[PDB]
C-alpha cells in the first residue's frame, strides 16, 4: 500500500477491505502475512563468516587434489590392460564427491541459519492493533502485524510500522521522528491526504513512520507498509556493514583450528615420505614421479578426511537452538555472544522482592485447638500451599490433604479471616494474574478462605474473575458485617460486629470477630474454642498457644503470626460509642480464642531449589535488598542462601556497615558476602568491582536506571521484564517473569550449549584421529594398503558432514550442574579428554587394520588366507617360500579394502552414538534421544550399502559386496567401540570429577 500518504483514508481501508471498526480478520492476517511476510527486517547482508582457517585450507586441498587426478591418468593413460576403469573414472569420482561434500556442507549451513530465524521472536514493539475476533485492543508482537490491520497509539508508544493515520483521538497529536528526520522538535500529524506522491517524509504530515514514537496524543491508523517496505526499513537495509570483536571461545577455537591444520598438515606430509619405498614399484605404472602423485593424492586426501568440517555452522546451531530453548523458559537472550559467558557465571547478584520472593503475602500455616480435657492440650496444625494471591493451593495436615470443612474449628477461623478484613482479590484479565485490593497482610487472609473453601462451594467451573471472591462471598451471605472497630496501636488489633444476614431480629446470633497480634489478643481471651465447644482459658492452654506462636515466629520460616478470636456475647450496639479507639480495646474483651494463622512472603516458584542448584554448581548467590540486616539475614535462611542454623555474622552487611569498612575490608566482604541490606544505589557497582577483583564472572540483576551502571559493569546484566527500557538495553539478558529461578536455568542451558559443542568436537576428532591411525598403522607395520583416494573422500562424506550436523540437534545433557563454572582460563580440551580421544581413535584405526587382517589372515570360512607374512606381501612373486593356493594378485583383492572401509563407516556411526552426551550412558540417554541422528546415520548407512551392492558402483570404489557373515563381522568389529567409550564415560562419571 505504498504512497498511502497521497490517498484518502477510504482509499486505504478499501485497498485492504478492512472495517476500521473491527480491523482485520484471522484469514486476512494469514493472507496479508504470506503476501508481505512478518514485520521484520532480514539478514540478507553479510554479518557472519566461517571463523576457522582450515575451512579455506581444505577447499584448496580438494581443488589441488583434483589436479593430481587430472595429471595422474593423463601423464600415462595407457597401461598394459589399457584402462581398468577403476583408475580412469577417478577424476569423475572425486569431482562427483566434492559435489556431495558441497550439497552436504550447505545442508548444515542452512539449519545453522534456519535456527537463527527461530530466534526472531524477542523484545519487539508489541504494537497495539484491532482485529475481528475481539472488540478490545490486542497487545500483539510487532512482527505479527501485517500491512492493512488497524493500529492505535497513545502517549509514549513506539510506531511499529508505516501507518496512514485514520483517526486522531486526542485534541492533537505530536510525534518524535527525530531518528529519521532532521526534526528535533515533535511535529504534528493530520488525518487528510498529502496528494503529491513524491513528497518527502517531512511533508507526509499524515503518516507515522516505523521506529518513531509519539510525543503526545492517541490515534488510530492503518498500516500502509511493514518490514523492509518501511521508510526506516529502506534505510537500515541500505546501511554500512557492521564489524565485531571476538569471544574468548572463538579465540580459543581459532587457536584450535590452528593446532589441527598444522598437525594434520604434518601427519599427511609425513605419509608422502613413509611411502617413498613405493613410488617406483609396478602397481603405479612402474615409474617414479607417477607414484609420487599417487601417495600425494592419499595424503592430500587423508587430510580432507581428517579436517573436522561443520564446527562453525554446528555451534551456531547449538547456540541458536539453545537460545530458543532458554526463551521458552523466559530467558530472553539479547546477545548471542554472551550466552557463551553465561556458563561461566560464578556469582549471581539478585534482588529479593519480586525476583527471589513473590512479594505477595501468603498464609502457609495455621492451627486451632484439638483436645484439652486432661489439662494438656494438643492442636490441629495445618499447612497451606500456593504462594501468591491466586485461589490456587490446598490445605494440608501432616503433609496430607483434607477438606477444610471437615474441621468445624476451621469454619470459624475462615469466618473470621473472611469477615475481619477490608481487602479483596481482583482478577486483572488484562495481565491474566490475580491482584490484591488493599493491604497484603489482609488480602493474604482472603486468599486463605478461597484455598480453604470450608463450605465446598463449586469453583472449578467458575471464571477467574469469578473464583476471585467466591468462597469469601458465601461467608458474607451467611454473616452480615454491621460495623467495624478500626485498628489502633494500643491494642494492636481490630474486629467487626456481625449477625446472621437477612435475620429480621436483634440480640440473636450477634458476634464480634477479632483479629490481632497474639499476646494482647490471647490475654483478652477467657474462653478457648475447641471443637464447636468452648472451655475457659486455663493457665496451661494459654501456654501451648504461645509455644507454637514461638516455634513459628522464630523458626527457619520466621512466619508473621495473627491471632483469631471471637467475642461470643458482645455488648449491644446501643451501649457502644464508635468514635475513639480508646474504648475499642475494652469492647474487645472476654474473647474466645479461635485460632492462629502464620504468614510470610514466600520464595518464588523453584527459587528455593534453584539456589540449591547454584550451590551444587559452585555459583555464589548474593541477595541484595532493602530489608534490615536481621530480617534480611532471615529471608536468606528461609530461601537457602544460609542454613537454618549456619553462622553468618560476617556474610551479611548493610550499606552503612559496608561504607564503614576500609577498602581492604570491603573487597574481602565481597569474596564471602551472601546478603546485603539497605544498600545505596552506588553499592551494586562497587560490589561488582570487588567481585571482578577475584576474577569472578558475575550476573547482576537490575531494574532501573539506578542500576544501569552496575548492569553494564557486570559480566552479565540481567533486566527484569517488568523493568525500565533503559535497564533492558543495559543487560545482556531479560527475565520475562523476573524470577530468579530463571537465571539459574539460563545459566544451566549455557552449560549444555557448551557441552553440545564438546560432543560435536569429540566425535570428529576422536573418529578422524582413528582414520589417520589406520592409514598410518598399515604404512607402519607394513601391510597391503587399506584405502585409496576416493575411499577417503567417501568416508569423509559419510561420517563427517551429515551424522556430524546431527549432533547439533542433541538435547540438554544431565548432571551438568555439579561441576564448577567454566573458567576462560582452562583449555578447550582437557588432557583426559585428549586421552579419551586417542583412546577411541586409536581403537577405530585398529579395528579397521584389523578387519582386513581378518580377511587376509585366517577367517572362519574366508575366501582367501595367508599368514602374518602378509607384511612382506609386496615381495611376493612366487618366490617359493610363503606360497600356497595364493597368487600375488590376491593382495590387490577388493574385499579386504571393502571389509575395511565398511568397518570404518560402521564403527564411526557406532561412535557418533557416543556423542549424544559427554559423560552419560546410552542407557541413561538412548540413541533415539536425538532422532535426526538415527536418521542421518541410516541415510548414510544406506549410501554405503548402495555403493556395495549396486553393481555399476562397487567397481569404481574397488569394493566387493560382503555377505551377511561378512557384515555380521563388521558389526562385532565396530560395535565394541560403544562398549569402550561407555567405560571412559563410566570412569569420568565417578572417578575423575567425583
Ligand atoms: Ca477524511
Ligand atoms: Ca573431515
Ligand atoms: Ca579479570
Ligand atoms: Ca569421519
Ligand atoms: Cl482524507
Ligand atoms: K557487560
Amino acid at each position: 500500500m505504498e504512497a498511502a500518504h497521497s490517498k484518502s483514508t477510504e482509499e486505504c481501508l478499501a485497498y485492504f477491505g478492512v472495517s476500521e471498526t473491527t480491523g482485520l480478520t484471522p484469514d486476512q492476517v494469514k493472507r496479508h502475512l504470506e503476501k508481505y511476510g512478518h514485520n521484520e527486517l532480514p539478514a540478507e547482508e553479510g554479518k557472519s563468516l566461517w571463523e576457522l582457517v582450515i575451512e579455506q585450507f581444505e577447499d584448496l586441498l580438494v581443488r589441488i587434489l583434483l589436479l593430481a587426478a587430472c595429471i595422474s591418468f593423463v601423464l600415462a593413460w595407457f597401461e598394459e590392460g589399457e584402462e581398468t576403469i577403476t583408475a580412469f573414472v577417478e577424476p569423475f569420482v572425486i569431482l562427483l564427491i566434492l559435489i556431495a561434500n558441497a550439497i552436504v556442507g550447505v545442508w548444515q549451513e542452512r539449519n545453522a541459519e534456519n535456527a537463527i530465524e527461530a530466534l526472531k521472536e524477542y523484545e519487539p514493539e508489541m504494537g497495539k492493533v484491532y482485529r475481528a475476533d475481539r472488540k478490545s485492543v490486542q497487545r500483539i508482537k510487532a512482527r505479527d502485524i501485517v500491512p492493512g490491520d488497524i493500529v492505535e497509539v497513545a502517549v509514549g508508544d513506539k510506531v511499529p510500522a508505516d501507518i496512514r493515520i485514520l483517526s486522531i483521538k486526542s485534541t492533537t497529536l505530536r510525534v518524535d521522528q527525530s531518528i529519521l528526520t532532521g526534526e528535533s522538535v515533535s511535529v504534528i500529524k493530520h488525518t487528510e491526504p498529502v496528494p503529491d506522491p513524491r513528497a518527502v517524509n517531512q511533508d507526509k504530515k499524515n503518516m507515522l513512520f516505523s521506529g518513531t514514537n509519539i510525543a503526545a496524543g492517541k490515534a488510530l491508523g492503518i498500516v500502509a507498509t511493514t518490514g523492509v517496505s518501511t521508510e526506516i526499513g529502506k534505510i537500515r537495509d541500505q546501511m554500512a556493514a557492521t564489524e565485531q570483536d571476538k569471544t574468548p571461545l572463538q579465540q580459543k577455537l581459532d587457536e584450535f583450528g590452528e593446532q589441527l591444520s598444522k598437525v594434520i598438515s604434518l601427519i599427511c606430509v609425513a605419509v608422502w615420505l613413509i611411502n617413498i619405498g613405493h613410488f617406483n614399484d609396478p602397481v603405479h605404472g612402474g615409474s617414479w614421479i607417477r607414484g609420487a602423485i599417487y601417495y600425494f593424492k592419499i595424503a592430500v586426501a587423508l587430510a580432507v578426511a581428517a579436517i573436522p568440517e561443520g564446527l562453525p555452522a554446528v555451534i551456531t546451531t547449538c547456540l541458536a537452538l539453545g537460545t530458543r530453548r532458554m526463551a521458552k523458559k523466559n530467558a530472553i537472550v539479547r546477545s548471542l555472544p554472551s550466552v557463551e559467558t553465561l556458563g561461566c557465571t560464578s556469582v549471581i547478584c539478585s534482588d529479593k522482592t519480586g525476583t527471589l520472593t513473590t512479594n505477595q503475602m501468603s498464609v502457609c500455616k495455621m492451627f486451632i485447638i484439638d483436645k484439652v480435657d486432661g489439662d494438656f492440650c494438643s492442636l490441629n496444625e495445618f499447612s497451606i500451599t500456593g504462594s501468591t494471591y491466586a485461589p490456587e493451593g490446598e490445605v494440608l495436615k501432616n503433609d496430607k490433604p483434607i477438606r477444610s470443612g471437615q474441621f468445624d474449628g476451621l469454619v470459624e477461623l475462615a469466618t473470621i479471616c473472611a469477615l475481619c478484613n477490608d481487602s479483596s482479590l481482583d482478577f486483572n484479565e488484562t495481565k491474566g494474574v490475580y491482584e490484591k485490593v488493599g493491604e497484603a497482610t489482609e488480602t493474604a487472609l482472603t486468599t486463605l478462605v478461597e484455598k480453604m473453601n470450608v463450605f465446598n462451594t463449586e469453583v472449578r467451573n467458575l471464571s477467574k474473575v469469578e473464583r476471585a471472591n467466591a468462597c469469601n462471598s458465601v461467608i458474607r451471605q451467611l454473616m452480615k458485617k454491621e460495623f467495624t472497630l478500626e485498628f489502633s496501636r494500643d491494642r494492636k488489633s481490630m474486629s467487626v460486629y456481625c449477625s446472621p444476614a437477612k435475620s429480621s431480629r436483634a440480640a440473636v446470633g450477634n458476634k464480634m470477630f477479632v483479629k490481632g497480634a497474639p499476646e494482647g489478643v490471647i490475654d483478652r481471651c477467657n474462653y478457648v474454642r475447641v471443637g464447636t465447644t468452648r472451655v475457659p482459658m486455663t493457665g496451661p492452654v494459654k501456654e501451648k498457644i504461645l509455644s507454637v506462636i514461638k516455634e513459628w515466629g522464630t523458626g527457619r520460616d520466621t512466619l508473621r503470626c495473627l491471632a483469631l478470636a471471637t467475642r461470643d456475647t458482645p455488648p449491644k450496639r446501643e451501649e457502644m460509642v464508635l468514635d475513639d479507639s480508646s474504648r475499642f480495646m475494652e469492647y474487645e474483651t472476654d474473647l474466645t480464642f479461635v485460632g492462629v494463622v502464620g504468614m510470610l512472603d514466600p520464595p518464588r516458584k523453584e527459587v528455593m531449589g534453584s539456589i540449591q542448584l547454584c550451590r551444587d554448581a559452585g555459583i555464589r548467590v548474593i541477595m541484595i535488598t532493602g530489608d534490615n540486616k536481621g530480617t534480611a539475614i532471615a529471608i536468606c535462611r528461609r530461601i537457602g542462601i544460609f542454613g537454618e542454623n549456619e553462622e553468618v555474622a560476617d556474610r551479611a552487611y548493610t550499606g552503612r556497615e559496608f561504607d564503614d569498612l576500609p577498602l581492604a575490608e570491603q573487597r574481602e566482604a565481597c569474596r564471602r558476602a551472601c546478603c546485603f541490606a539497605r544498600v545505596e544505589p552506588s553499592h551494586k557497582s562497587k560490589i561488582v568491582e570487588y567481585l571482578q577483583s577475584y576474577d569472578e564472572i558475575t550476573a547482576m540483576t537490575g531494574d532501573g536506571v539506578n542500576d544501569a551502571p552496575a548492569l553494564k559493569k557486570a559480566e552479565i546484566g540481567i533486566a527484569m521484564g517488568s523493568g525500565t527500557a533503559v535497564a533492558k538495553t543495559a543487560s545482556e539478558m531479560v527475565l520475562a517473569d523476573d524470577n530468579f529461578s530463571t537465571i539459574v536455568a539460563a545459566v544451566e542451558e549455557g552449560r549444555a550449549i557448551y557441552n553440545n559443542m564438546k560432543q560435536f568436537i569429540r566425535y570428529l576428532i576422536s573418529s578422524n584421529v582413528g582414520e589417520v591411525v589406520c592409514i598410518f598403522l598399515t604404512a607402519a607395520l607394513g601391510l597391503p594398503e587399506a584405502l585409496i583416494p576416493v575411499q577417503l573422500l567417501w568416508v569423509n562424506l559419510v561420517t563427517d558432514g551429515l551424522p556430524a550436523t546431527a549432533l547439533g540437534f542433541n538435547p540438554p545433557d544431565l548432571d551438568i550442574m555439579d561441576r564448577p563454572p567454566r573458567s576462560p582460563k582452562e583449555p578447550l580440551i582437557s588432557g583426559w579428554l585428549f586421552f579419551r580421544y586417542m583412546a577411541i581413535g586409536g581403537y577405530v584405526g585398529a579395528a579397521t587394520v584389523g578387519a582386513a587382517a581378518w580377511w587376509f589372515m585366517y577367517a572362519e570360512d574366508g575366501p582367501g588366507v595367508t599368514y602374518h607374512q602378509l607384511t612382506h606381501f609386496m615381495q611376493c612373486t612366487e618366490d617359493h617360500p610363503h606360497f600356497e593356493g595364493l597368487d600375488c594378485e590376491i593382495f590387490e583383492a577388493p574385499e579386504p579394502m571393502t571389509m575395511a572401509l565398511s568397518v570404518l563407516v560402521t564403527i564411526e556411526m557406532c561412535n557418533a552414538l557416543n556423542s549424544l552426551s559427554e559423560n552419560q550412558s546410552l542407557m541413561r540417554m538412548p540413541p533415539w534421544v536425538n532422532i535426526w541422528l538415527l536418521g542421518s546415520i541410516c541415510l548414510s548407512m544406506s549410501l554405503h550399502f548402495l555403493i556395495l551392492y549396486v553393481d555399476p558402483l562397487p567397481m569404481i570404489f574397488k569394493l566387493k559386496a560382503l555377505d551377511l557373515t561378512q557384515w555380521l563381522m563388521v558389526l562385532k568389529i565396530s560395535l565394541p567401540v560403544i562398549g569402550l567409550d561407555e567405560i571412559l564415560k563410566f570412569i569420568a562419571r565417578n572417578y575423575l570429577e567425583g
